[PDB]
């Protein structure tokens, strides 16, 4: 179906283990990781787990806490990053799309996506 | 109730982190993530992360026993993994959450 190009993708050999790519992601905030890798990485999770939602909250973190010259270096575009993390976190917010690897989307676990949400909502990353 | 919601605590652990907020509540909030969220890990691996990355400096000032609440991370954290508590909230478990879990509590024996 579409549990076609899951199986796929999940099957790909070059595919980064989801908790390694947490784990790289959560360097960022503490400037200990690879920056330079952000795209690919944010791109990582985009194509093998567009259902998470802990990853994109982790980004969202370093959307909103990192400064406008680091985002602009590492970065190409940056709002439209924002654009993507704030539509897959709203894919698993409405149930768009399913399994999230953060884990199951009770319902406190939807408030922090909804606040994540606000958070990207209210950014503006343009120079 | 006077249970912090989910959200807002996480935020304030992120915050806290972030050098926004007030340091001091670092206490307030752990204790409140034990007894409001007994079965949460989101909130005690950012926790993990404040330990790591904080100085001995920072440590001491603001957290009366720094290795203690390290010992009740890495405890929940534990308890989490091993199936000794239950959601509730905030956040579920499966392999993968299961094995970032097990990434924190390797950063909280090897501080």
């Amino acid at each position: 179906e579409e549990l076609e190009a899951q199986r796929q993708r999940h099957n790909d050999p070059r595919r980064p283990p989801w908790p390694l790519l947490h784990q790289r992601v959560v360097l960022l905030r503490e400037g200990k990781g690879a920056p330079e890798d952000i795209a690919l990485m944010w791109e990582q999770t985009k194509h093998y787990y567009p259902a998470d939602w802990l990853i994109p909250l982790e980004l969202t973190q370093v959307l909103k806490y990192s400064s406008g010259k680091y985002l602009q270096t590492y970065v190409a575009d940056p709002d439209e990053m924002r654009k993507e993390v704030l539509m897959q976190l709203l894919n698993v917010k409405y149930g768009r799309v399913s399994d999230p690897n953060g884990g199951r989307v009770n319902k406190d676990v939807e408030e922090i996506i909804s606040m994540a949400v606000d958070d990207l909502e209210n950014m503006d990353l343009n120079p």
